[PDB]
RNA sequence: UUAUAGAGAAUAUAUUCGUUAUUAAUAGAAUAGAAUAAUGUACUUGAGUAGAGCUGCUUGGUAGUGCAGUUUGAAUAAAGGUAGAAUGAAAUAUCUAAGGUUAAAUAUAAUGGUAUACCGAUAGAAAAUAAGUACUGCGAAGGAACUUGUGAAAAUGUGUGGAGUUUAGCCUUAUUUUUAAGGACCCGUCUUGAAACACGGACCAAGGAGAUUAUAAUUAUAGCAAGAUAAAAAUAAUCUUUAUUAACUUGAUUAGUUAUAAUUAUAAGACCCGAAACACAGUGAACUAUACAUGUUCUGGUUGAAGAUAAGCAAGUUUAUUGGAAGACCAUAAUCAUUCUGACGUGCAAAUCGAUGAUUUAAGAUGUGUAUAGUGGCGAAAGACCAAUCGAACUGUGUGGUAGCUGGUUCACAGCGAAAUGUCUCUCAGGACAGCAGUUAUUAUUAUAUAGGACAUAGAUGU
RNA sequence: UAUUUAGGUAGCUGUGCAAUUUGUUUGUAUUGAAGUAUAUAUGUGAGUAUAUAUAGAAGAAACAAAUGAGCCGAUCUUGGAGGCAGUAACAAUAUAUGUAUAGAUAUAGACUAGGGUUUUCAAUUUAUUGAAGUGAAUCGGUGUUAUAUAAAAACAAAAAAGAUUAAUAAUUCUUUAUUAAAUUAUUAUAAGGUAACUUGAUAAUGACAGUAUAUUUCAAUAAAUUUAAGAUAAAUGAAUUAAAUUUUUAACUAUGGAUUGUCAUGAUAAGAAAUAGUUAAUUAUAUAUACUUGAUAAAAAUAAAAUAAUUUUAACCGUACCUAUACCGCAUCAGGUGUCUUUGUAUCAUAACAAAUAUUUUAAAUUAAAGUAAGUAAGGGAAUUCGGCAAAUUAGAUCUGUAACUUUGGGAUAAAGAUUGGCUCUAGCAUGCUAGAACUUUUACUAUGUAAGGAAUCUGACUGUUUAUUAAAAACAUAGCUUUUUGUAUUUACAAGAAGUGAAUUCUGCCCAGUGCAUUUGUUAAAGUUGUGUAAGCGAAUGUAAACGGCGGGAGUACUAUGACUCUCUUAAGGUAGCCAAAUGCCUCGUCAUUUAAUUGGUGACGCGCAUGAAUGGAGCAACGAGAUUCCUACUGUCCCUACUUACAAUUUUGUGAAACCACGAGACAAGGGAACGGGCUUGUUAUUUAUCAGCGGGGAAAGAAGACCCUGUUGAGCUUGACUUUAGUAUGUUUUAAUAAAUAUUCGAAUAUUUAUUUAUUAGAAUAUAUGGGGAGUUUGGCUGGGGCGGUACAGCUGUUAAAAAGUAACACAGCUGUCCUAAGGUAGAUGAAUGAUGGAUGGUAACCAUCAGUUUAUUAUAAGGGAAUAAAUCUGCUUUACUUUAUGCAUAUGACUGUAUUUAGUAGGGAAACCUUGGCCUAGCGAUCCCAAUUACAUUCAUUAUGUAUUGGGUGAUUGAAAAGUUACCACAGGGAUAACUGGCUUGUAGCAGGCAAGCGAUCAUAGCGACUCUGCUUUUUGAUUCUUCGAUGUCGUCUCUUCUGAUCAUCGUAGUGUAUAUGUUACGAAGUGUUGGAUUGUUCACCCGGUAAUGAGGAACGUGAGAUGGGUUUAGACCGUCGUGAGACAGGUUAGUUUUACCCUACUGUAAGUAUUUUUGAGUGAACUUUGAUAGUACGAGAGGAACUCUAAGUGAUGACCACUGGUAGUGCG
């Protein structure tokens, strides 16, 4: 046969990988004050970024919900908690919304980068100095304290309301996000290109649930499912 | 010009260069003599080695013959290694590993010489050289013709002579030979069977296919013979005859050996020409496909969503304007290819021409630059496209790849003359053994003998 | 001394001729060698010798030697030259005197890619030779970069006119300018305005989407004026052409205190209008606003300034010419190729015409046929056809008017009507647009351009894309819906990877037994330790079907009929909601209705559905479609049935001048035999213009291509998988791993294991074992066979028949059997009337047991069949293990293994008194090599244990004298085969068709007017079979259209004869092939069945007549859909839709044309009696009545055929409007 589509797409990512910003905030020993300068828009991502200014140095950050040009925010380990400020994790009471959490201390940020997605805090445990967070995916993860984070819900709202009612709307989405579009179903192909292909009618003939035990080039279909079907 | 010179060239129908035989100059090498320089003390022995366990390659080496990866890793001459089945033990022989140098006898191109039972311009190298040239391919690469005198055949022109219009050419017999009577389908080839409506062949010249080598055997000839011989080299072995047997136990005997020639068998490109394929090493995105950067992309009409203004009727609701949204509607230039199954169909053209059709601000069209290569790329998916080639591109090598299968195989006369049947076979388009044939040889009561016969006698059988 | 022998394919042996070179001997030649061409002699023949002509330098013979040693063929290799043939195919403007007067076709001009002297001139005839020609501080390159080699179109210091040369000119020359660098002369270091700001007085940027509307800057039109030009027989308030001169707004500041603008949306207490003022007005590629987006629209090098002057200061490379007859397609090729500019009329444009500019020289003609284009048609209007394929009708603009349905947006420009010129005026205001009125005519968008309409069904939601060169679609994509993996992402869950269905509306039923997937607690390798112990995986349990998939059958029960209800086999569950003879139903052209004169078609209903059915999605149509199918209206040469005109090729002339093909073709036919369809062979019948010209497609099984279909080959390739053998990747053990201290557990002070802490290590790996592993890699996938496949094994053994009186012998011929059974069913000694029948005997019967008599093989002998045995080879009783060990040989049987079975020398045993018998079954069947493994007996080496050898058995190949092995190809390839199928032909006639002989009976009695049972004998090649003789280096399949000819087994028409013939109307038989046999609906049809009509719609042949005559509907390559089968690639004589039809110019045949005049005769060939009907005969003959003819005589008509233009109709580059 020939090399299929999945392996040929990953080696096309090594010839020209996709490029993004990775915005991080600095670290400062005591509480300082900074000003918001302007709001911009990037090519790949939907959430707008913000340029703040600490000690006559301009950095880049993800914009929170209510933010206007010229406003003042504070950064430090013991800043007061309000909209757009960045404090330590232990100060916030249970029930609020944070949107950039570093895994360890003195890191930029790891969790909650996209627009419209936020996390919640559920508790504090004074023994061993740990707090449990509620991830946007729905899983409870235990975080160590003394990491610092930003208070508020991120901007850009709910983008998934109105559909791509035309085909032309989805053309410019996948082109900016560097994905392959359109896609051909694997049953329509000839049996050289794909395992499911060929035949006299369009059907599969093999079970579509494939274990994870098998090697890398044999993985296709619903890989390693614990369940299949509508629940009710 | 007799000759230490009769090797060979050149001129014309008796002369020269040389051969033969002698010297000189320069460079290099070796041997010997004479002279100049020079001579003290020296007790070293080879470690992450040799060897074991697991694992892979190599050799004739069989249970390592040799080498390497990983783990482990000794003794120092009162010591260590080896001795053609395995391990353990013992005697007798014989050697001392893990550091270094080394002439001669030996193998073969570019470059220059000397010879020959080799070829003589379709031969000999691709090239008697303005030849690795003219010319072709995007590229790796491919690659010819032509000497000087004589003037054959195929195919034509002019002149003279002759027949008839109902019959090409050939054989026999005839002085009615440019006619008469008899005979006579076109050759080669597979085939039970060919003039066949079975295949190859329009015509002339030149070229063109069982030769060479190794190992065996039979026949003819030559030298010596209980022995036979040009092995390498310089001025021994082998065969008669390994005497049998697995071995022990045992054992005389078919004139040979060396060469020359013809035939047969096996292996070498192997009588000549012919596949679809496989591996090694390299070249292409100028056509066409996709992504990224930078530029360019003619003109006229149709319809009427949000938003806004007024005038009526009385929380609102009818009428008239303004406005110009949409993968909305229609045409020219540009683009594509539904139908006539129109034209053409040794074409204008290795895909064109005419009428009729479809198409319009976009998921469009197009120039240039960078990225993607053949068990690989690109793909709104037809196995489509990747330089007129794609269900695995193109160029060179292994390569004169293998063929139980089609085709061809070159002079005369004389003697002799077949099979299409039995058995075994992954055997049925093929092989081997038996049968039928040919050639040569020795010998006579195996004529006191034989017979695809008859007669006399003794019998077998179940149509 | 052949009085005896002599043919011969495949094949074997002997004697001889030809060519090139080598050693020795003998000889020739310039008064002429070798070669070549004609004769003569000689040899049975391969060949040799001589003579004459030509030419000019070396060659011959004998005895021996070495081979690249003798051509008709190979679709053989290279060169030269024929026929067809001067044939096909192409090129062909006018002038009596000209560097001109006319005609004709074509839009034209600049930068780049490519070309490289083609440029210009001279001389000689799109050629040859020779000279000359390209001038740069400001026109390109050289510079910067596109997130470790990138731009002649992105960014960047600066110029224009006017003339010169045979050819260069933003480059030479004249005139007026600009930039940068080096040297000179001179100098402000700040003023002014309340403010916005003005003047020598620095630190700025390169730099960035698309669409719509409003400005009318320039420019261009239009007008006026001034100089000039060209024409008219005439006439014209003065025409036509050329050159120039002219035709307030936006920000900001100061007062002010509440209104005000645009074509549209508005602006203002974060200060409107109105005043006073300061900056600018970006030149159409501009300015200001508005609108669309999960798209927000590149990088880097790069900066200073006042006034005047100077310069042998500004380097290197290219600057000719062509834009298609100077590029690429082998070419002076109807193809292809980036950007820009271009005048006049043109009331939306388009189309068309004219300017401008560039090219160009001489055959004939009122006449062929058949072609390629363009026109017109009386009457009928789809009757032609698979199908309205091709053509025709409609169309612009203004005014009325507009339905069912609906996803409320659409449908809609629906459909259906009416109007349109020219000239003279009137009326509006926005001043070039729109309404109305009068007059007039061979009536008005129509030169060019410009929608036929309506009603239904199947399928796809829509815009979009695709097999460059036979398929544009119902295929692909798409939004929408759903499932799944990942919290250690250069990117961070509204994100990033993997799959299925296919807009909206309404729904998405049951099953976890099978195969997969996930989660969790019996079997299983190596390495290490004195020894021992510990892996994943497989197996088991629980979930999961918008995962692969699946979703039965039989019996009774309420006048007939049916079964709400009941009983019953099993299973994982037994197709629910829906839908249908549908693109899915074989029987099948299902049943009913409707559409038509007539329907296998279309639409609506019915359902025990061969084989429908729910995201492998079911149901459904509003909008959209060069998709597939049926019916109405209009329209027409598609047809009845064809006719006329023009142009270009063709026919006639000159010039340039080919190809396919060719065994021999010298005239053609009927029958015969033959390799079963002859141009040539055998018997018959026949042509001929002085050697032609133009047509045509019957034949040469015509030409192209070593058949793609089918079969064979111990020949291949693409693809799939539960085929055989393995491997990359990955999971899990063991051993290697920095030191230290401590804790805990397991084994016996010690050995193991687990876990924590510190820093003194921390490049991050290495060596082995087990499992998973079509993601990959090699290779295989028997034979026989009345073609192959499916079925059987006729592939190993045994018996009887075929089988023909010695031995031997075939068929997918006949009837059968075999891979077993037995410690006794083996060995031996002895005794013995078996099976059955008759007559009797308490319970006792057809049949229980006991006696008597008879009893030739009927009984038994393990088994298939055949053979053998009656003091028995059978049944009983006793005793035993010959179901042995060693030397030699034979028979099936052979040229030959393995096997079965008879016989021998010498031992050791059993039965018997002894003679004797015994090496498994009474005889003919139950039969297996080389290599390797296991066992038994002997011995062999310095020593123990082991290994290796000789001998005998067992383990086994059933394809049985013996490889280790699954499929598919419609994407396919190679070598071959008429040794072998699909089509024609040939022998045969079971089947098909057409007739005969005899006479039981029917017919009111009567066999034969007319029929005829049970049986029997034939012909024809017209159905379908059976066989495989000719063709696989090719003979073009079914049906239809057009056209000719032939047969009798006669449908009418003609002549006779029977009758169960009164007339009329029938029916049967004999002679007879002259002439007729005609129109439509449905289906690809042949066949079939209806409507209508007539004198009568007869049966058939000619390669199942006829494709270089046509068409292409089905069948039959590559796209695609449904149903059934297969895990899968795939398959279906089950159903659909779209799919390139080549070549005549040879020979022969056929139609015409081609022999000095003028009058005729004879012979030969063709052709030579079509059919219906009115009136009279006549209401007559004949008949109870009803009814109801004929001979003959007049009047017409249809079908065919030969001519003609007085009348009518069609046509018309002849003629007029
Ligand atoms: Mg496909
Ligand atoms: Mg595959
Ligand atoms: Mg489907
Ligand atoms: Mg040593
Ligand atoms: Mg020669
Ligand atoms: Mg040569
Ligand atoms: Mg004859
Ligand atoms: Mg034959
Ligand atoms: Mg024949
Ligand atoms: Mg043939
Ligand atoms: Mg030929
Ligand atoms: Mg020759
Ligand atoms: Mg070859
Ligand atoms: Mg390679
Ligand atoms: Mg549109
Ligand atoms: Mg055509
Ligand atoms: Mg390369
Ligand atoms: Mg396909
Ligand atoms: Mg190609
Ligand atoms: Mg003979
Ligand atoms: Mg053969
Ligand atoms: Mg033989
Ligand atoms: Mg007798
Ligand atoms: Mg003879
Ligand atoms: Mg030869
Ligand atoms: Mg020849
Ligand atoms: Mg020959
Ligand atoms: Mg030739
Ligand atoms: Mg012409
Ligand atoms: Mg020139
Ligand atoms: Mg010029
Ligand atoms: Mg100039
Ligand atoms: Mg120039
Ligand atoms: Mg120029
Ligand atoms: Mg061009
Ligand atoms: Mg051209
Ligand atoms: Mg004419
Ligand atoms: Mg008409
Ligand atoms: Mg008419
Ligand atoms: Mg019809
Ligand atoms: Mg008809
Ligand atoms: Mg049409
Ligand atoms: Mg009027
Ligand atoms: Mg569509
Ligand atoms: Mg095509
Ligand atoms: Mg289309
Ligand atoms: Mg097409
Ligand atoms: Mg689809
Ligand atoms: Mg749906
Ligand atoms: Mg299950
Ligand atoms: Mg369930
Ligand atoms: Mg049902
Ligand atoms: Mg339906
Ligand atoms: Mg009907
Ligand atoms: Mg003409
Ligand atoms: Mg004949
Ligand atoms: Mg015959
Ligand atoms: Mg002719
Ligand atoms: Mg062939
Ligand atoms: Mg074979
Ligand atoms: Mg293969
Ligand atoms: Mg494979
Ligand atoms: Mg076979
Ligand atoms: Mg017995
Ligand atoms: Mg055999
Ligand atoms: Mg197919
Ligand atoms: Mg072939
Ligand atoms: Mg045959
Ligand atoms: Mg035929
Ligand atoms: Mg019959
Ligand atoms: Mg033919
Ligand atoms: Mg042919
Ligand atoms: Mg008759
Ligand atoms: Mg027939
Ligand atoms: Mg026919
Ligand atoms: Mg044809
Ligand atoms: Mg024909
Ligand atoms: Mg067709
Ligand atoms: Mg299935
Ligand atoms: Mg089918
Ligand atoms: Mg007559």
């Amino acid at each position: 046969g020939k090399v299929t589509r999945k392996i040929r797409e990953e080696t096309k990512k090594l010839r020209n990988p996709r490029k993004l910003s990775s915005p991080k905030y600095p670290n400062f020993p005591e509480t300082t004050q900074g000003t918001v300068v302007d709001l911009v828009h990037e090519r790949g991502r939907g959430v707008p970024l913000a340029h703040v200014k600490f000690n006559d140095e301009i950095y880049s950050l993800i914009a929170t919900e209510g933010l206007y040009t010229g406003q003042t925010i504070f950064i430090g380990d013991n800043a007061p908690i309000s909209i757009g400020n960045i404090t330590k994790l232990k100060n916030v009471p249970g029930g609020m919304a944070v949107h950039s959490i570093e895994y360890d201390y003195e890191d930029g940020g790891c969790v909650g980068m996209t627009g419209g997605a936020y996390s919640t805090v559920v508790t504090h445990r004074e023994e061993t100095n740990e707090t449990v967070l509620g991830l946007p995916s729905g899983q409870k993860k235990i975080f160590s304290s003394e990491v610092r984070c930003i208070v508020g819900v991120p901007s850009a709202g709910g983008i998934k309301e109105k559909p791509f009612l035309k085909a032309s709307v989805a053309h410019y989405f996948n082109k900016a996000h560097c994905k392959k579009w359109p896609r051909v179903r694997c049953v329509a192909m000839n049996p050289v290109d794909h395992k499911f292909g060929g035949g006299n009618h369009q059907h599969v003939g093999r079970p579509t649930t494939i274990s994870k035990r098998r090697p890398h080039a044999q993985l296709m279909g619903l890989i390693g499912a614990r369940r299949t079907g509508r629940v009710k």
